[PDB]
């Protein structure tokens, strides 16, 4: 059966998200008192903010949009606010400069990811960021982030866009993966390509809880590398280099910003915290592969840097292939890489010119978007909450971003892993942790994540108590599906300005519109 209206032409290209999903969503608005199944824990007090790519206009500017990447689309923030067991929701697009241009124009004006040479001539010198990767609340300011620009600030209640680069960073970029130190409260981070397209410059920074840059350093990466994420320790920021290289002449020629390079080893840059000289920075190397996201890092008793990450044994973004015909054929040959969760040891007593030890396999299954208990950010941690391909219950052939159908709770100290399965014909997104109370043990609390009910065309938020990780306590049930997203964060009420007085939805007025005389009811009747 085919419905005659279904063969009518769309002017939309295939606009995928990371999951492989291709349905544009693009709504902006609210639901007060989201339908829930089961009981919402009264211990949740805060907001789960999630950010997705969801092109607002059909991205047809360059080559009819046929090369749009899953990481490209205009950032939209879904907020799910948990107060006294009620849950409200708000979604709104980040009003990036790019968004504004395209909405006002009713027209795509931007080309390839990170390639201004493929943007419309009138926009080439704009901030090209779609601000669609990650969010943070720092020094009372709520930020949407993408690594090709500074952050945009938004109002945390209305999600109205307030401004660009609120912390006034001197770099042209900020990572979407800054870390908030649990000891100092510093937003610790960096920005690479810090001086413009294909620059090797990195700028390291620490922003104190008052919003001031208290520490910074300019340095360079050994090549212009895709430095997506990092790990924070008490004495280091550690930058994680993926084996992609940027090339200006390739960009000028209308090619991709990045090209995977099998010959590049995974490389780490140790930046001593508050370093006085770029002389203090070291490069460490292993072998080729793609560690996507760190869980976190710390320094062990002997001062060794321990980091856990996912590890994909090859290219997890095949839409950015190698330059050479030779490496192109190797990517095709390799198909879907081996995918695991691994532990790295960067011992600063050793010569950084020596190849790193092979990382230890922690989980031998496809693993991604890890989070921790943030009360342990930048110090020793045990808990990780990992998005996973469930062992024996998942495809295997799927790209790492496209078959994530469970979660894992790993605890290094106990050496145990517990597992949550999203369901048949379901996918589950990145987990976030909220502690049971202020003083609860590490990883004691509630884990939330978005579930795609693929057979129902709707999305839901599952809530799981760490005392039984196998089972959902509650499910927040949207009446629709939202885009599969990138990162999200549990943001405590206590660090949110005016969380006690402002909901995601403004209440209507108390006063009745109508006079008493209009009531159909007469108490004397
Ligand atoms: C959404 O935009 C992005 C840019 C660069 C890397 C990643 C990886 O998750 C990403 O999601
Ligand atoms: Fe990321």
């Amino acid at each position: 059966y085919v419905h005659p209206t279904d063969i009518l032409p769309s002017g939309w290209p295939t606009a995928t998200d990371l999951s492989g999903g291709a349905q544009p969503r693009r709504f902006e608005g609210t639901i007060f008192d989201v339908m829930t199944r089961g009981t919402i824990p009264k211990e949740l007090h805060g907001t789960f903010y999630r950010i997705m790519p969801d092109y607002a206009q059909p991205p047809t500017y360059y080559k009819g949009g046929e090369l749009n990447a899953p990481i490209d689309g205009d950032g939209t923030v879904a907020a799910f606010r948990f107060k006294d067991g009620k849950v409200d929701y708000r979604q709104r697009f980040v009003e990036t400069d790019r968004f504004k241009v395209e909405r006002r124009a009713r027209k795509s004006m931007y080309g390839l990811y990170r390639n201004p040479y493929t943007h419309h001539p009138c926009v080439r010198q704009t901030v090209e960021s779609t601000a669609n990767t990650n969010v943070v609340m720092h020094a009372g300011r709520f930020l949407a982030m993408k690594e090709n620009g500074n952050a945009y600030e938004m109002d945390p209640h209305t999600l109205k866009t307030l401004g660009y680069n609120p912390f006034n960073l001197p770099s042209k970029t900020m990572t979407a993966h800054p870390k908030q130190c649990s000891v100092t409260g510093n937003l610790v981070g960096f920005g690479y390509e810090a001086k413009g397209l294909a620059t090797k410059d990195v700028y390291y920074f620490e922003v104190d809880p008052s919003g001031k840059v208290v520490r910074d350093l300019w340095l360079e990466a050994p090549w212009c590398a895709f430095i997506h994420d990092c790990a924070l320790t008490p004495n280091y920021l550690v930058l994680m280099l993926w084996p992609f290289e940027a090339n200006l002449e390739r960009m000028k020629a209308g090619g991709h910003h990045w090209a995977y390079d099998y010959t590049k080893p995974i490389t780490w840059i140790t930046i001593p915290r508050g370093a006085k000289s770029k002389d203090e920075v070291k490069y460490w190397h292993w072998k080729n592969g793609m560690p996507i996201h760190t869980a976190s890092g710390f320094e062990d008793e002997q001062g060794r840097i321990i980091i856990d990450s996912s590890l994909v044994h090859g290219n997890a973004f095949p839409f950015f292939p190698p330059d050479s015909d030779e490496q192109k054929k190797k990517q095709e040959a390799d198909g879907t890489p081996k995918a695991q969760f691994v532990r790295w040891t960067i011992d600063p007593r050793k010569d950084n010119n020596e190849q790193l030890p092979d990382p230890e396999v922690i989980l031998d299954t496809p693993s991604e978007f890890p989070q921790i208990d943030n009360r342990f950010m930048g110090v020793e941690y045990s808990s990780a909450f990992i998005n996973v391909f469930v062992p024996d219950r998942s495809d295997g052939n799927k790209n790492v971003f496209q078959g994530l159908n469970g979660l894992a709770h790993y605890k290094r100290k106990e050496g145990t892993t517990e597992w949550y399965y999203a369901g048949d014909n379901c996918l589950i997104q990145e987990p976030v942790f909220s502690p049971r109370s202020k003083d609860a043990p590490e990883g004691d609390g509630f884990v939330l994540a978005i579930v795609d009910r693929l057979d129902l065309n709707r999305s839901e938020v599952v809530v799981i108590d760490t005392r039984d990780f196998t089972k959902a306590v509650a499910a927040v049930q949207l009446p629709f599906a939202i885009r599969s997203g990138i990162h999200g964060q549990w943001i405590p009420g206590e660090v949110t300005p005016d969380f006690e007085t402002k909901g995601l939805v403004d209440l209507p007025k108390e006063e009745h519109w109508a006079p008493l005389s209009q009531s159909p009811y007469d108490p004397d009747a």
